[PDB]
Order: structure tokens, then sequence, then C-alpha cells
């Protein structure tokens, strides 16, 4: 996954935390 601190959108939900911050993890 990405990892809290990485940047993501409402598409790549493969974030190490699950919920992608408003532009991050």
């Amino acid at each position: 996954c990405k990892g809290t601190g990485k940047s993501c959108s409402r598409i790549a939900y493969n974030c190490c935390t699950g919920s992608c911050r408003s532009g991050k993890c």
C-alpha cells in the first residue's frame, strides 16, 4: 500500500491505513 504521509485520491484505496486523507494516507 502507500503509507500515511503518501498522497492518494478517491481511487487508489490501497492505502496502508485504508482511508486516504484528503490527498494523503
